[PDB]
């Protein structure tokens, strides 16, 4: 309740799954948390549950929404210490032939340009506070993934952008890092699995993709974020892997 | 003269600079090369010089241009073995505050979605030839650079996409690789350098920015591409660094 | 206070510098800490200041010292939750011609095989507690460094070995990770700087060697270690960089 | 024979079979003079009989006098040294960490790490004169790990890292130093049926690699990668890519 006391944190896509885990972690650290999500229901239930938290309806692809989010934050709490860019969408599995450019553009809006926009607008305030930026990328940005060309591209862009921005903002004492989760068990993961012919088999396959033999927890991503914000003071431009070793060793990559 | 003989290669952004180095390299391998660019002046001059090269006017951001290019390449040469996605722009230095989302979107159109569009359209024919894709990314995608957030983002996206696609295309035996150059000398570079407050100083900085103590040549990028196309048959989803050691502890 | 309470931690090379920063960080977590080192003078001082810390004289290159350490730790504290392998020496700068195989072997003995031996002997106990291993590597292992071939090689080995071990230990739920520090300030560094031809310039050079514009602190490495031990439950075989951005396009 | 590396002199350690033999052939086909360096007489002697562009010198890279002689003999016979390919190395059988020993680990560092160090050290004066290059054969498992191979993995992480440090040291002299990191390469070493299959399917390409493919990569690094130093060239069939079966 004291590790990030007196700090103000914005978590986008914060209403459920990974975002919610991050939100909870930060609230437990004693931080004030602004839950930013386009979905009313999720973030509003979460704001009721957690007094350390406040829900602001916001679509990060809409610049005015982002502009308002930032102004509201400063207006209500007078400072901004951490921006966690977690807003993002994993599409269902799609072969490259069955992707479109329009779909790819849309996914870049959702996964990359929202991050860009909030970060740009937040940065003046993060300089004043010597705050920090945490982007939620994905392991698949680094190693790839089958049937996810657009998604993988968007997350490689996020991880790369993180490094560029780290370099630009280091003169101002603003650290910029990313977390790259692997397979994290969320309702999202579950809806996707439900689309498969044998969803149970697909969930198993997902568990066994980690040497640890399980998938990760939103709380575990949340812990990593609180660490990056509150104690990783000589870390900038790093990619913190929360994957259960899924990138390690030989596996089953063909059939 | 023999290494990639009887093969058909499309090089986007092939009209000059790095792209021209790649075209030349493939021509010297014996390949038929389609220079695909909006730079006609470069492209037609290369085509006039190199009998093995032909120029087709094409903007990769324009889907119908790219459909026509692929269709013409097949109609004319009957096959497609290799696509080199080299089209792309490095903007001037820009601090993050002085970037715009619009500018960023435009750069994604050129550097990322152009690569996507052509690869997508070429892939049915690459499968038939068991061909390969070579995307020209950049070291800065991997390690960052100052004053280049959009650019770095676009190249990190191309490198990542390379890997995704390698995975998807592996069952068809189509390999998908990228080359990430560092500081490569071009006639444009040389011309810009001469406008500097101190050109000699600027040139030295550029040469000493990697352990090898010089800048790269377009031919060196080309050689790397020819290797990937012609002899790297167990390589897929790799990022081949052509940087002079720039990323090393230096 | 509370977040690694009830747990038993062995820190090798814990008597001073980076090691002492890790010890203190764990002590402040509420853990019982066994300082394992050949540096008695540092180790006994730390033990006297920190009630949660205890010193056991142990050379990790000596297998029987290590067997004794582990056995004493168990017999005294009944458990072992975390092993931090921080023992290791960075030699002064040496050109490759000026290294010897014998030197290299000795440095492997300390930096690599010491880590191996302790981890091997602890693992049966770590399995029982579902504990974890934290090896302190170095950024230079990842990107290289001039005039440090043996040292770079040993750290590359430690980081690789971390991944190997993470795989092997994963079925038992034992996590194995590494922290790769860049330039971290220590009293020894400060004392060496003072001997330089120009200490001010030397100090500046060290501070400006990473984008954050200062050197790291032992405490920061300790914080990272406590995070890995206590809260990184889905992290295994990772390399956590504590470098201030040193490896970036900088 | 070939023109790409014509007039050049190349030393390939562990060159008598498997991957080393593929590297030797690739270089002989590039028009290079190749010194096959191996501790095994039979393999390298058969290969030198087969390939006129090639010469067999019996040598154990863990023995410094053998290495000293190898280098001196190369220079005495051919007057120059352009490329050293450090491919000598051993993969032990699969071993749980508890069943490894320190002594075993030290032995493997001699075989996989210190031999490379020693030859490279002795060769470097000549490599400077020729503006030659060094190519170390590491392994993918150095980078991503492997199960039941702690010592081996450590040795290869060491090789890859050393490559980078040396690249930095030798760049002022124009000597490039790169490594190749092979994944699963089909050799008689590699060579149950179920395990072979599992090895094939560890690559998205659905097959294992061939020594010739590692050879091609070496010839490229030697002869045309002139702005490459300190790189890790992956010849792995995409094994490091994507999700797999890791439990």
């Amino acid at each position: 309740g004291t590790r990030y006391a007196g700090k103000v944190v914005v978590v986008t896509g914060g209403g459920r799954g990974i975002g919610a885990g991050i939100v909870r972690a930060f609230v437990n650290s004693g931080a004030r948390v602004v839950i930013c999500d386009k979905d009313e229901s999720g973030g509003r239930a979460l704001e009721q549950e957690l007094p350390g938290a406040v829900f602001i309806l916001c679509d990060v692809t809409q610049e005015d929404d982002v502009k308002t989010l930032v102004s509201e934050t400063i207006r209500r709490f007078g400072r901004l210490d951490c921006v966690v860019n977690n807003a993002g969408h994993h599409p269902p599995p799609q072969r490259p032939e069955e992707t479109s450019a329009q779909g790819f553009r849309q996914l870049l809006e959702l996964n990359l340009l929202g991050t860009y926009t909030l970060t740009k607008l937040a940065l003046p305030y993060l300089r004043k506070s010597q705050g920090n930026v945490i982007n939620i990328s994905s392991l698949v940005g680094a190693i790839g993934q089958a049937q996810a060309v657009p998604y993988v591209a968007t997350k490689g862009a996020v991880t790369a952008m993180t490094k560029a921005l780290a370099l630009d903002e280091s003169p101002y004492g603003v650290r910029v890092n990313c977390i790259s989760p692997g397979n994290i068990w969320t309702p999202l993961w579950e809806e996707l699995a439900a689309l498969m012919p044998d969803p149970r088999a697909s969930i198993r396959e997902g568990m066994l993709a980690q040497p640890l033999g399980r998938m990760g927890q939103p709380a575990e991503v949340g812990a990593a974020a609180v660490f990056l914000a509150s104690e990783a003071n000589f870390c900038t431009g790093i990619e913190l892997l929360v994957t259960g070793g899924a990138e390690l060793g030989y596996g089953c990559k063909a059939s």
